């Protein structure tokens, strides 16, 4: 039972035309709380938790795989969170969806590592996407990155440094470094069970 | 008192390094690049890198004379002539080298000084980052490896805040194949129990 008409019925959580609201996302939520976005909201357990945890922040999740954003809309439907919208769009469309400074933070969780050299350009921490984040947040923004992948994290650290961003937080073992209020992602729960360390970085723009 | 073998081996352990500021090419006899290690220890590292790379001039610094003696002995057993050693504190680096005279600085398993009041004693603190810039110029780099998650985590932020560019970073050095890697004494000990060894390379922006 493949369900795509499901996303049309819940068009109040899954905005089927997000480009229309560029510059006007404050009207979409009804308040001017800061908008934080997650670029890879696979299954929406994280975004839902951060919403319930922080009612005074407006969360917008982005997902490319429609097979999995469906699960995300269901978690937002169950959590009854009213400060969560979801976009089934590609990260390259960020500048068509948000005006500079409309976004205040970007959350990156367990993104695809694309280990091969030819696929650096597809990594969500590559300078192309680093630019897209600068273009929607301005220089008053930050990136909150967590991943299990040593390769992707190692690369991301260099990529942040090369782009000129300031490292304000870095953990090389998140579940042994006490972080108050940490919402685990689906991928975080599984690789945590595996006893593998989870890396976390906070990176922000210089001003 | 006494018990110093350093006077007899004054050709490896330079007992007056401030005299040679600006003139270290005369101390070696060539213009091979000068790499320095801060916090040498028993000298296993500096000796290995010297024998491995005869075309680089290595100068190791150590504060405790009890342990630099072991370092001069390892340099004595190896036949490397491109190793000098200084029994001095990292602060006097600007009294020993002219800007641009040093090309790289090696930091291995430095003291972490975990509590906040002793941040200023850490060898990756902005004070020392300046001292390294002042002896290397903008053409220098730092090659840091340590077992300490705390110190590495801090150092990465410290490098970023100071404005240095991260060109290499390993969060598991013995699973990331590094070809020219010479293990330090402390590296061998913390390698036991499989603790991960972190490594970073940072260089100045231009
Ligand atoms: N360019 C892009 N735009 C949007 N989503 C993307 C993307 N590239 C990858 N993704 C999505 O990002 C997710 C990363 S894997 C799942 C991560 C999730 N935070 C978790 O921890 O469970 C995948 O669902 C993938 O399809
Ligand atoms: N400011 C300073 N100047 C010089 N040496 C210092 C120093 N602070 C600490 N040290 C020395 O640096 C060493 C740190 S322990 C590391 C030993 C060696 N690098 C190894 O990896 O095996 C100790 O010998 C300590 O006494």
């Amino acid at each position: 039972p493949w369900a795509d008409d499901f996303l049309a019925e819940n068009a109040d959580i899954a905005i089927s035309n997000p480009a229309d609201y560029k510059g006007k996302w404050n009207t979409v939520f009804g308040n001017d709380n800061p908008i934080h976005i997650e670029v890879g909201t696979g299954k929406g357990q994280f975004i839902s938790g951060m919403a319930k945890q922080n009612p005074d922040i407006n969360y917008i999740g982005i997902e490319l795989f429609k097979s999995v954003i469906v699960t995300a809309v269901q978690k937002v439907k169950d959590s009854e969170a009213q400060n969560v919208k979801l976009l089934n769009i590609d990260a390259d469309t960020l500048t068509d969806v948000f005006e500079p400074g409309e976004v205040k933070r970007v959350y990156l969780n367990f993104s695809d590592p694309w280990p091969k050299k030819r696929h650096e350009k597809r990594r969500l921490t590559y300078s192309h996407f680093l630019k897209k984040y600068e273009e929607v947040m301005g220089k008053g923004g930050s990136i909150h990155f967590k991943t299990d992948n040593r390769g992707l994290f190692e690369y991301s650290l260099k990529s942040f440094s090369e782009y000129g961003l300031l490292l304000t937080y870095v953990s090389l073992d998140l579940h042994n470094s006490n972080l108050e209020g940490n919402i685990m992602t689906e991928y975080e729960e599984k690789f945590s069970a595996l006893g593998q360390p989870i890396y976390r970085a906070e990176v922000e723009w210089r001003t």
